[PDB]
């Protein structure tokens, strides 16, 4: 069993400090920054990079829609070249930081809104591996397990980490519901269901079959590094090899 | 002899056409493409770049400050880190669009307020270049000929491209006067001395020594696209080689 | 017969500029302000105030989407408090700017995505209305002929200008075609129809049957101005009282 | 003995929360909405100014450069019809949300490096007083007490209060030095010795004569809503009426 575990991070902004990114960046293996569209800034960027570098986490674009009042959580109608060359500029802009801390771009993570959007529509999905191809066509989609979108990303020739979330609901499909656990106990539980089983239970009850290359988690507060450094915990126990997307995708 | 001819390009921005980038391209050697942050926008960038690819015109950064409302000709107070991965920033967005479109970054030449704050403050000067330091070493630096920022370049180990502006009138200490040549004769007369002579006279008739390595034309519209192809005509019957700063820097 | 000319002015922004403002304002009744979110800026917005006194031309608010990259021309997502009190801080804005000159606000007509998202989603409409009462009962929606939005304006207990578009193709219900006629004559027999006759044919040849209390022009291009001058010539031949809305609403 | 307590309210941010504003707002006479440009939007005017009608606390507006990145602290260089408008849209923008809430705006006290700024540059401060008259001559404008700023107010024509900071060290010249007393006790003495003696001693021991309208005091965290309660708690004690500008300017 192998899996990497990916954290939203940089996601402050300005004056705003948001997030406890230097503990939590102590458990996870990839961070998905901010590229100052919905979220981060140039300081923002270079600490979180920094950050990540010290800690030997892998770093990734986390690119959003325009939309800084709305922490891109907004969605917003872009055509398909808009869409493609919005993500092109947002991970060019992270990559220069990457490369001033030595380091190389491992993935692409769309945030909050992008992400949920190009679940539900194919043309912004293929739109977002164009943006994301013109730049390097060795980057890594992460996108929801088992979607279309994973299938369109191999069929244009991208390498894609099937995500999977610990703390969040199920539909039987596959997509989540727009409840979040809370407690670590169940959230550690329903980790090792993923990993161990390859699939969690709906809202319903119903099995939903899930390909768990990488676990979102968070750090939030000091409740949420809590959380996540269980996470960790729990799946040393399973013994399960936590490592980078790039080692095993 | 041998000079580059630069132009800002890609300045338009959203539904605001600005320029007739194509028209001028034809006749330049280098292009200093908008970031979006003064000026310009992911469409633009891309645009842009893929003329400039068209028209064999080598591509180069032109980050200003972030004040769009102002078109970046606004002091705007930072501090060394801030200014360093503020330009940081805005290399990396346009480096996803030449890398995009198969071509790689000559140069880097700051915009408005901030070429002129460079050349006013050393602190300002040295945070800039070495944000493009951070990015690549390999990249020139456009500044004002003869002036100190150059010489910083030079001792941060940067190569430099001295810039010298014949529609522009000059000061005896080779800083340019907050007139504007508006006859093609005439700006073509200041070309040739400039290229020829090495230098040109002050508004108070005093001589200035000037480095010439690039010159800043025009294509705002048809008459300074006008300007331009006779900027080329007249080096081009004086025997002055027209090539890219890339190749003589 | 009476009728209003209206027109979408102080789009220009920062250093771009765009339209014919002051030559267009010599025709029109009623001015629609950009409010500094999908076009114009705080120096657009007094500059275009002042004409519009200058030119006895009533000042009214044009808000839309946060989306400066866009024009306001792309569908955001908003929720209802969200988009109420968006256009109530447009709002608030421009009539600083109307009262800077001694003005009041006459009217409100939201600009482009936003109009059309108005018109398909009911609840949407509903929040604009509402942040337009919190402003001021007294002002004057604009929106389109025979729409739903202007039933739930009246319902709400806001005054409401149905506007129809001379230059625009319809369709059968009444909603305009995603067709641009570009002969001023051709407008002008259209301006006729509707003023006249209370209607017009849609693109399918059904009668559309239209309240006619305002006429959107344009004055983007010395043409426009010209059919936008030609427009007020032949209302005025055949007697209709060319007056602001506010004069009969 | 009579004086206001005002505080910067409405600072957060789209997903940004900052201060404690509801729980300050219990203490304060006078509330410093943000407009969007430094800091704050519009959900979060809207809130602000709702909670400031429940807690009985007077509106005013909080203008800023546009520089949300830089949370308005930094320096722009603007031209005196520049600030002018900028101040007047700002203005404007927050007088919707009092409007909404059936309250008056009272004052404007500028921001960050925009109020430093109009300290230093007479012209500036020129300018931003004319904003202010532009949209209401009895709105009252707070800046450095005994500072030029005061007069030239008074010499336009605009009621202006003194303001003071008991947490901060002064030069003698009644400017602040850019060291912040964090026990409340030490701050308490300073806020009595200012409305008691009208005065405080400079770092160097020199006294400092200080007209008292207002004392700026903070809710950025429990910490210093405890300071501005306690504040409070010792000026009722000395017998100092604490009510809002608008009762004694």
């Amino acid at each position: 069993m192998r899996v990497d575990l990916n954290s939203d991070l940089g996601e402050s902004f300005g004056r705003y400090k948001l997030g406890l990114d230097e503990e939590v960046m102590k458990y996870i293996t990839s961070a998905n920054v901010a590229c100052g569209w919905h979220a981060g800034d140039p300081l923002v960027m270079r600490k979180t990079v920094r950050l990540a570098k010290e800690n030997d986490v892998q770093v990734g674009a986390h690119p959003g829609y325009p939309d800084l009042m709305g922490f891109g959580r907004r969605y917003m109608k872009l055509t398909p070249e808009e869409a493609r060359n919005y993500i092109l500029y947002q991970v060019g802009a992270l990559y220069a930081f990457a490369k001033a801390e030595g380091l190389e771009l491992q993935h692409v993570k769309p945030h909050g809104a992008l992400y949920n959007a190009m679940v539900k529509e194919e043309d912004l999905a293929r739109a977002v591996i164009e943006g994301i191809l013109d730049f390097d066509k060795d980057l890594i989609l992460v996108t929801l397990s088992n979607s279309r979108v994973a299938d369109i990303a191999e069929e244009m020739g991208l390498k894609v980490a099937h995500e999977v979330f610990a703390d969040r609901a199920y539909n039987p499909d596959g997509t989540l519901v727009p409840a979040v656990i809370e407690d670590k106990e169940e959230i550690a539980e329903r980790v090792i269901s993923m990993v161990k089983d390859g699939g969690i239970r709906a809202i319903n009850g119903e099995w939903v079959d899930l390909k768990v290359d990488t676990i979102c988690v968070h750090g939030d507060n000091p409740k949420a590094v809590e959380i996540t450094s269980y996470i960790r915990k729990v799946l040393e126990e399973e013994g399960v090899k936590i490592v980078p997307m790039k080692e095993f995708i």
